[PDB]
């Protein structure tokens, strides 16, 4: 029987749901290192994914089928899960707002996103979630046309079409969701290119490096000195270190280029052994003066890709979940000539969507190392409280 898998996939789902998710928080609070407001945000999406496997899947069971209930009653149940999506939506909009204004700006950070603007941020929210998801119980619903005061419940019959896809969908939701990866998936990329390009001139100036303290001719040596000048010059102008005032960073390449000319010069006047042993100098002159910025660059990018990548990975099912129920949503709404999506689609439209409030736990586990040992971590912490 079709039915049973049904539930039983909706219970099933609304354990991982809560499990997961409740994970999350543990971790979030028994773990000291988990403890960013960063994380703030990542519980008010868990919490939103918990109550949607308590709550909303239940509600979604009932309304399945339909029900006989007051209109202003009925609406709780059909559009519950609206204020917990709505909410996801803002928890993740969050984030990529809080993961954006300290990739681009890690200066005012810490005294532009303090704990208590964050708190405020969240309730905020909720209440306009509450505010924005339970929209229709304020008067705008197509209960009109069971018991004596009792509308037949089966959302389509209730839930206004148009408050789906024009302002839920498009303004609630298409805006926002498009907005979050066209910068991450750029700054993603961006910065996933940035941090290839970085390494690549690394390596060719500490391989090239090499070529000249082991070097026959004078050929050899004034060919690797000009592929060095290039990886320098390119590295000067690709490692700017946020903050021309109080930069000893162009100096820095200054001598290490210097140097190059003056070994392309002796190169250049057949003195390899003379120019290979200022390529040892270029070893101390690189180490010196550039190695600093070299690995504090380096580093940095490989943060912006694995925030960008990590936080574009959960919008990036956020929106792959929550897109075909709105896509239907909008193929009825748009064409009321074409039939109407069929049960089995629909069923299959709303299972995927409680399928988000699953992933997120599972994202954090594939890519947050501390998230993952943090069981490890807490017991550790409680055994060390022994001596
Ligand atoms: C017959 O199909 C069902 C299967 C399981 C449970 C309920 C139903 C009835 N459909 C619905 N309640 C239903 N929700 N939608 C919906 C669309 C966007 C966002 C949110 C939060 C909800 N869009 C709908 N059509
Ligand atoms: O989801 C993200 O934005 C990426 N993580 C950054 C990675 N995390 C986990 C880790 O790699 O240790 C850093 C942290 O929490 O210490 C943000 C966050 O920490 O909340």
């Amino acid at each position: 029987m079709g039915s049973s898998v049904y539930i039983t996939v909706e219970l099933a789902i609304a354990v991982l749901a809560i499990l997961g998710n409740v994970l999350v928080c543990w971790a979030v609070w028994l773990n000291s290192n988990l403890q960013n407001v960063t994380n703030y945000f990542v519980v008010s999406l868990a919490a939103a994914d918990i109550a949607v496997g308590v709550l909303a899947i239940p509600f979604a069971i009932t309304i399945s089928t339909g029900f006989c209930a007051a209109c202003h009653g009925c609406l709780f149940i059909a559009c519950f899960v609206l204020v917990l999506t709505q909410s996801s939506i803002f928890s993740l909009l969050a984030i990529a707002i809080d993961r954006y204004i300290a990739i681009r700006i890690p200066l005012r950070y810490n005294g532009l996103v303090t704990g208590t603007r964050a708190k405020g941020i969240i309730a905020i929210c909720w209440v306009l979630s509450f505010a924005i998801g339970l929209t229709p119980m304020l008067g705008w619903n197509n209960c009109g046309q069971c018991g004596e005061g009792q509308v037949a419940c089966l959302f389509e019959d209730v839930v206004p079409m148009n408050y789906m896809v024009y302002f839920n969908f498009f303004a609630c939701v298409l805006v926002p969701l498009l907005l979050m990866l066209g910068v991450y998936l750029r700054i993603f990329l961006a910065a996933r290119r940035q941090l290839a390009d970085l390494e690549d001139n690394w390596e060719t100036l500490n391989d090239n490096l090499k070529v000249i303290e082991k070097a026959d001719n004078a050929a050899q040596v004034k060919d690797a000195l000009t592929k060095m000048r290039a990886a320098a010059l390119d590295a000067q102008k690709a490692t700017p270190p946020k903050l021309p005032e109080m930069k000893d960073f162009r100096h820095g390449f200054d001598i290490l280029v210097g140097q190059i000319d003056d070994a392309l010069k002796l190169a250049n006047e057949g003195k390899v052994k003379e120019a290979q042993a200022a390529a040892e100098q270029l070893k101390t002159t690189r180490n010196a003066y550039i190695q600093k910025y070299l690995e504090r660059a380096r580093s940095t990018l490989q943060k912006e890709v694995h925030a960008a990548k990590s936080l574009a990975i959960i919008v990036g099912l956020f929106a792959l979940c929550w897109l075909p129920l709105h896509i239907i949503n909008c193929f009825t709404f748009f064409c009321p000539d074409c039939s109407h999506a069929p049960l089995w689609l629909m069923y299959l439209a709303i299972v995927l969507s409680h399928t988000n409030s699953v992933v997120n736990p599972f994202i954090y586990a594939y890519r947050i190392r501390e998230f993952r040992q943090t069981f490890r971590k807490i017991i550790r912490s409680h055994v060390l409280r022994q001596q």
